[PDB]
């Protein structure tokens, strides 16, 4: 029916300061005495702030007459979303993705005379999985009442145009939901302790610290990059190496300016000094720790599965409904390296990797394991071996030699434990691998 | 088997193991009674009988 | 049986031979490091304290 409104003041919903009319008034010698020439300041001021609802003001030669709108703006925006060069391409079919390395072998002793009798002897080489599905299935829902939109306007250019603004909002609204998925993934992937952690002192406590970053930023940087590779900056601890053109830095705007102010703008030949990956300004991380991120290209596993549109028309209310409808899978693979340089309070040891996780062994058998310990600080920490199968005969030595009893028939899982807390209170980081038997 | 389980090969237990072959059951039903069935009635309700 | 594909098969059976190639570089590389710190252990080299 006819929506009107009744006694609706200018100040809806303001909380001033102080009154700039009293202020005005009120001036001997202040710094408002420059409004003071000012003739119609009370009336600039009661309206320049906008007004949020209009109302009906008569001709103030003729009463009868209305005062009518002039002009009419509508705002257009376009929001996209910085990382989305880090997207792979599509799945029609299927729903999880298997990624597959192999690692390096192990040498042997030239032996003639051991040679005669070990011609046709095996050793299984060293290869590793990991698995990616889809997880995320969304839609999102505008409706359109163009019959009853049409008494809001008088040209058919501002009606075409409000309602492209209505549709271009959906598109709008899943860039914005896209951006912050894909940042989501960095945060759980920190929270879950997958990074390598650098510690750093602080990026805003003092120049020193700040160099200090910008020294082990490099450093690491160049560590990256060696030709004959290392297992030290990834979360499955296998031999493999970057390369400067793929890594990319991910920093935030307050580091940047700090950078900008402290150690460029005063630095003699400032390429000895500027970041070296390819560098990536977000909004700040979610977590407390972090202020940079330095990962691989092929890190991110983002894949989409769905993008449609969908349509429905109401006869008797005589609108539109439009959903769109979007279904990806947003995943990292563990395989890349990945660095998180934190500042703060962090632990001795992140984590601790056995690098067979999943094995398969005979009833008399046996089976080496690999511990990998994670640690922020350059002590050495000793891991400790067990095995809860729960069967007599089954051990595991002090080196991470596991034999097994001859007679059972059981899952085994491995833990490796290291010990980083003190007395009366330890804290205990363990490391797990889940044994198979075979007959 | 009812409802299968992720088997790795006995070389590599790294490796999973792929399904090789999906077939679809197809059987169609008649019922023995339609010779007793008589025509059509596209107009009306009512059938009289005298 | 973990494989459906020949190309995914014969491309997987190539990178044992590559992954052999790379142990063989890394331990060269080993050797030669290994060369120096016996030099080093026994005494040879030149030292100046730094």
């Amino acid at each position: 029916m006819r929506i009107t409104f009744n006694d609706v003041k200018t100040s809806l919903g303001i909380t001033e300061s102080y009154d700039i009319v009293n202020a005005i008034r009120n001036s001997q010698g202040d710094n408002f005495k420059s409004y003071v020439p000012l003739a119609t300041a009370n009336n600039v001021a009661e309206v320049g702030a906008g007004i949020l609802i209009n109302q009906t003001v008569q001709n103030d030669f003729i009463t009868s007459l209305v005062d009518r709108i002039g002009l009419v703006v509508i705002r257009q925006v376009s929001l996209n979303n910085p990382l989305k060069k880090f997207k792979k391409g599509q799945i029609p079919l299927g729903r999880t993705i298997e990624e597959i390395y192999t690692d390096i072998t192990k040498e042997k002793q030239y032996d003639a005379e051991e040679a005669e009798q070990k011609v046709f002897e095996r050793e299984m080489p060293n290869v590793k999985t990991l698995f990616h599905e889809r997880n995320r299935q969304g839609f999102y829902h505008q409706t359109i009442q163009d019959d009853s939109l049409k008494t809001a306007f008088v040209s058919w250019g501002n009606f075409e145009s409000f309602v492209s603004s209505i549709i271009n909002a959906i598109y709008n609204s899943a860039e914005v939901d896209e951006y912050e998925y894909m940042k989501l993934l960095v945060d759980n992937y920190y929270s879950k302790g997958l990074f390598t952690t650098v510690k750093i002192d602080e990026p805003t406590s003092s120049t020193g610290a700040l160099t200090e970053f910008v020294k082990k930023m490099r450093a690491t940087a160049r560590k990256l990059t060696l030709p004959q590779g290392s297992r030290d900056w990834n979360s499955m601890a296998v031999r493999t190496r970057s390369y400067m053109e793929d890594l990319h830095l991910i920093i935030d705007a307050d580091l940047e300016a700090e950078l900008d102010v402290d150690v460029l703008a005063k630095a003699f030949n400032m390429n000895r000094t500027d970041f070296l990956g390819n560098v990536t300004v977000i909004d700040g991380f979610a977590s407390t720790g972090l202020e940079a991120v330095l990962v691989d290209k092929d890190w991110f596993m983002v894949y989409d599965n769905l993008h449609k549109m969908e349509t429905v028309r109401n006869p008797r209310g005589l609108y539109w409904n439009y959903y769109y409808h979007v279904w990806q899978t947003l995943s990292v693979s563990r395989f890349a390296n990945a660095v998180a340089f934190v500042s703060g309070d962090v632990p001795a040891v992140t984590q601790v990797i056995v690098s067979p996780n999943i094995a398969a062994v005979k009833q008399g058998g046996q089976q080496q394991f690999t511990a990998y310990v994670r640690a922020t600080n350059a002590k050495d920490h000793k891991v400790v071996w067990s095995v809860e199968g729960g069967s007599t005969g089954t051990a595991i030595t002090g080196d991470g030699l596991l034999s097994v009893s001859g007679n059972e028939d059981n899952q085994l899982t491995v833990k490796a434990t290291v010990d980083i807390g003190t007395e009366d209170k330890p804290k205990l980081v363990v490391g797990e691998a889940v044994v198979s038997i075979r007959p």
